[PDB]
């Protein structure tokens, strides 16, 4: 019954199950978790792998020798379990030095430090086998309009990502970058606030082929946007390098609920899209077990993430396989949407009286779309009520 | 006393001051305006020009004699007043035939009709002098997840815009296209919901140089986004072809308040940005005088749009000219933000011990950013307490 | 399979299935529906009854004779089907005379007219057997801060509802009032914007026992609030006289989706609460079949409303009946929440060292709440995956 | 030059200027402030007084010697400066023991401990001169629908507040309670989420005269609500015991910006309302200097709160005094709104043919409301263009 296996490619950040529960108005409720324990317990739950910020694995300010010992212990646990590390990222948001940003800090010396800290961890990520290096610019932005010249900040952002691309190209690394957009929190407004803005920015990088997006369910929903629609545009662009799964109740603080909570119908359509499109990347959960929970609740919440994905996968597959649903899709002309509008070309369209002078507007306007019957078939499938 | 004149390039849609007050819960409160009267009244208020949807000028279904008569009357008003027509657009949203979209309707015959209706109005727009042709895909989208395959819809949208670019290129027209993003309303979710999504889409068109964005204040605010930040990204990309100005109180239905209402501070930072950057396009008001108003109130509301822009322009200019503000900008290191992070190059950065091995993290972290003093100077200037 | 029956007390407004599809940016897509047809078709679907605004049943401006004929036809259809009319309301929002409100219009003559129009329809509602008279003040409010003195408007609101209470008391009618709060749309902000504000206002009426609330799913979700939580406070207060069911995707324009769409998990917890608490009033659907639909889609959407309520009722009943769920509720101490905190009294609490001086804060802080396991049992039940 | 003085009754929480900058994504950026220093600095800026949570003054877990020493130092600072303490509150949200609430924790022993912690601090508040005791139930609520039975929780909340009212009555204290509503954060949904819900709850307490509200600008705006409208309802009910002033950009995480930031127009209408109505309580700033700031920025931010209130007070006074505004208010019939609708009584209204049979609906509907001219006069005054 909806048991995950490592072939499902479910992954978790060390900082997810390891979140000690410190929140905007509260102290930690759980003791710290050894990454070695997280690797072992996630393996037992059926996960494929784990991910990390540099500072999750190596305490900030560690000597080279302490750093080697921390990585060695972690690698031993990976070797013992067969767990993978498909993605890594840099923490450029917790330390006070990054209070005005890393790559777009107004202070130039901070921008240079942020790049050096990142480059060091790209090397570590490559040693551990990561295929994707995520950048979440949580401190890039402003609370007030005068504090940040956004055109200059975008220049600095581009410069930073261009330098990082030069680094991985010069080193011959087979790792690619994924930009994680977020609209706000912790800054009043964050730069590159949605999947759209990030995709647009990537097209102006010197080596755009090296960069994609890492969209997160909750982040897009914090702007009230349709997450499956945004994922569709990322897939259409060839840029869905990674994805972050969790739950969110619309427009409020970043909740990081387990996947399936929040907007359940959006989670269904998301899984339908990922599976139909053949997305082959990690299904990464960037969530936080609520601080009400003890460690039994931590592992229950992590298990729930994977369970809900697998239930939704089954229901979406049943929906698509149902001949009654296929009939409803045809009745609603979803198949016709895939036909080119004018493969006959511009001149033929202009010459086609059936497209204007002889187009029966009122007859076309009278055609029902049959979308409600289609959506109720989807609801029936989601709820197992067919 | 903040009197607008045609040099200010303020423009209005016929459908703005001409809105009869119908809403989904309410019947019209004002009689219809003759476009000729709107042109004359707007000219008397100091406007530079007007804009139109095809259906605002030419009643839908008009014979070619009626269409000719309507255009001649409108042209005569333009000739009498000296009013310009810098922009036009197609109504692909009011008539029931467009209830599932124009360019991305599931029905192919509707997609072709939408293109032919647009092409006809591009010709008229060019005749009347428009430099920009706006596309607002208000019916492109869905209420339910199964109703629209967004990857197929993006293919159809690209095909449509590619054909339009072929048309203008083949005719030798100088006009360019501006895509108007909106996140929702009237569809549950609209395709290309933000400036970012539209900018990203444009980069995948066959002739991207022919396309930019027409962002609207209220649209981006309906997603909770920072409108000046989005305009900055459009300017950074070279894609701010046109702009729609109005007011909105954050995340709720599309209010179309007069410019300056809604988020007043955001309006200040917007005007500062447009004026600083040297934006030279129309300052177009896409707003609706509330239906509480008679026609005296319609013209007061239109005059208020321009008045508020001019007051804000003065305050932003005073802010930037103030020596105390120039000092505060230096204190907050806005000058450092404009400097390249690493013009010495990647290898020099990697070899620079001051950027990592010898970087004093705690000394850097102790530096205040002085953003609050800067913002209070901005507040003082906005409110005329400076 | 989830077939509704009239004993389920499902009701629909004439204006729901009869919505012709005119929306903020679009003309009607469907012809008008005869109320007699709506009564017959809703009866065939298993509905219990219908509801009406005065102007839905009797065209505004009808003579007494036309009014009698319209009501007679409608009553004949009710008599032929056994359908009931449990609720009625006044349209004080469509006609331009109400553009600044009915009961709180700034113009005093309009306020008096609004009351007379309402009183006439209370008489009709009583003739048709309505137990609840709903008041939705959709035009009560403002777009700008100077337009409406809210303290004076609340005085006028109270005066109006007090007069209506005097009327029903003097006539000896066994009908009660239900105030429908909404936060915005069509006004920029509406007076009494949530269930809370309406409950608070009712307590200051002269005859509070005559007044309750008619909360609507989407209305509370347009403020981002938790609809089941608000319903719980209404039930706690003894004030849930009626309820309006539909769907809404969080904070945007009022979508009026069919019940079950929008926030599906919130719909589950709502049905769980209504059924557990023993709510015995109508389950009224105030929804609009989307304008994409023909009349087959209208009736499908209406059927879907009832179907989704019944599926959710089954899943919530299964959840509560599951001994594993009951065990999880006890593990999370939901039963302990029902114990009085200090039925021993204030003095005993102050004297109880176990409540302060000997309270082991760290032992209590270490107790997990087990809420995630409980919520995953709820998810499993909702999706039929137990 | 808008200098605050103690006559203005501006107050600040120790936790405001004392916020060290920790957020869920970030470590502290400022060292801890001695409350004695905060009292002295706030006095130098012109503040009237300070407020505190128990835990801000007395480190949690302090012995009675340490508690005594801390209170004496604080009192000495109050005596030295003349600063008052008009309000105090209990911290029932930071410590992990409160992770499921204080008064509505599922565990009864926690509910009793929360009450005892509150009662102890009521005694201290009264000793230091507080007239208002605030309760912000930041942990009362849930992330999931099964975790909290809201009807039982409201019973427990009423029981707690009833006991507190018995305590103050039994001791003969003059202090009154003010409930601070908030819709979410740190819980997914908080109980009593808005001013309306809190006002409604108070009416069901045993001694309702002892309880009012402490609304906070940002809290109501986090639900998209109109804060001046909510304050008007609290004033109408006689329940505005205290008020918390800050800034917020609509629906997103709790930003706690300085007052005047966020929604500037709403701040103008708020100050107009408080001053017009003769509100005589503290003007309390519950804000956080952003973590980008050093201590010079902390004091600049605090000074800016008061400066912005005073500028707005001047502009609102100028608006109301302007003869042109008095004319515009008459043109918009704000005077008619203050007149009773039907002081002649129900029977006279029913018998008045001018209110119905002879009411000229279309003549009434033709009247403009002149709200746009009125609002532009308000804008002109706010911006000092008048």
């Amino acid at each position: 019954n909806y048991q995950p296996t490592p072939e499902d490619r479910f992954t978790f950040g060390l900082w997810t199950v390891g979140w000690q529960g410190r929140d905007p108005f509260g102290d930690a409720t759980r003791r710290a978790l050894d990454p070695v324990e997280s690797v072992r317990r996630l393996a037992e739950l059926g996960a494929h792998g784990v991910t990390f910020h540099d500072d999750d694995l190596i305490p900030f300010g560690s000597s080279d020798s302490e750093r080697e010992e921390h990585v060695k212990r972690f690698r031993q646990a990976l070797d013992d379990t067969g767990m993978k590390v498909p993605m890594a990222t840099t923490n450029l948001f917790t330390h006070p030095v990054f209070k005005d940003g890393g790559f777009t800090a107004n202070d130039r010396d901070v921008r240079r430090y942020a790049l050096r800290k990142t480059i060091r961890n790209i090397d570590l990520a490559v040693e551990l086998g990561a295929e994707t290096y995520v950048a979440w610019g949580g401190r890039e932005g402003a609370e007030s309009g005068g504090a940040k010249d956004v055109r200059d900040a975008l220049d600095r952002m581009k410069e930073a990502f261009d330098l990082l691309g030069e680094y991985v190209t010069s080193q011959g690394y087979d790792i690619r970058f994924a930009i994680e957009p977020k609209p706000n929190e912790p800054r009043g407004d964050i730069l590159l606030p949605t999947v759209g803005h990030a995709l647009a920015f990537i097209e102006r990088l010197e080596r755009p082929e090296l960069y994609g997006v890492n969209p997160e369910v909750g982040h897009e929903q914090m702007a009230g946007l349709n997450f499956p629609h945004g994922i569709a545009q990322a897939l259409w662009a060839g840029k869905l390098f990674h994805i972050d799964l969790n739950g969110q109740n619309g427009i409020k603080y970043d909740q990081d609920l387990r996947f399936g909570a929040g907007d359940l119908r959006a989670a269904f359509w998301l899984v339908d899209l990922l599976e139909s499109a053949g997305y082959s990347g990690p299904r990464h959960f960037d969530f936080k077990p609520p601080r009400t929970e003890d460690f039994d609740g931590v592992w229950a919440s992590a298990a729930g993430c994977m369970r809900n994905y697998l239930i939704l996968k089954e229901r979406a597959a049943a929906f698509r396989a149902d001949p009654e649903v296929q009939e409803a899709l045809r009745a609603s002309r979803l198949d016709e949407l895939a036909r080119p509008t004018a493969a006959d070309g511009l001149q033929a369209l202009l010459d086609d009286r059936s497209a204007f002078e002889e187009f029966d507007v009122d007859a076309a306007a009278a055609r029902g779309m049959a979308f409600e019957r289609l959506d109720q078939l989807a609801m029936d499938h989601l709820l197992g009520a067919r």
